[PDB]
């Protein structure tokens, strides 16, 4: 079956692990050791297609085929840091055309300090999709990962 190597990047505490575990294990982690970096695998169906996802949950690469660049909507600094991660990815892949998706996580929270204009304008600056997620409620989580897969499909 088709295989896709995904990588989740972003500042500490944004929800990289929570997003990954919601996808892989279907549950929300209220805490997850910020030092655990691992790959997590799952056979899934995306748009009817059976495939294998291999997801690298990073902690603060070269074989990654698509990247989620994650910030938290209640963490301005995490948004500022997105550019460092995007550039890291461009360098590690030696390419400007790497599939990626901008993810604004923790959208369940009312304490928003990165607005929807900021996020949408950044995504337009990168020419990539922006997806609002909550690892807590599961809103957007499949959409974020699967959109990335569809970006890899396009790229292939
Ligand atoms: N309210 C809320 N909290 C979240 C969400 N995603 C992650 N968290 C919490 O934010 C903290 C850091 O998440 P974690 O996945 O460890 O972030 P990482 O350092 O990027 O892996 C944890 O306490 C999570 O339970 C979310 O969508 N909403
Ligand atoms: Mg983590
Ligand atoms: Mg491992
Ligand atoms: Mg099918
Ligand atoms: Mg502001």
């Amino acid at each position: 079956m088709t295989e896709y190597k995904l990588v989740v990047v972003g500042a500490g505490g944004v929800g990289k692990s929570a997003l990954t575990i919601q996808l892989i294990q279907n549950h929300f982690v209220d805490e997850y050791d910020p030092t655990i970096e691992d790959s997590y695998r799952k056979q899934v169906v995306i748009d009817g297609e059976t495939c294998l996802l291999d997801i690298l949950d990073t902690a603060g690469m070269r074989t990654g085929e698509g990247f989620l660049c994650v910030f938290a909507i209640n963490n301005s600094k995490s948004f500022a840091d997105i550019n460092l991660y995007r550039e890291q990815i461009k360098r590690v892949k030696d390419s400007d055309d790497v599939p990626m998706v901008l993810v604004g996580n923790k959208c369940d929270l009312p304490t928003r300090t990165v607005d929807t204009k900021q996020a949408h304008e950044l995504a337009k600056s990168y020419g990539i999709p922006f997806i609002e997620t909550s690892a807590k409620t599961r809103q957007g989580v499949e959409d974020a990962f699967y959109t990335l897969v569809r970006e890899i499909r396009q790229y292939r």
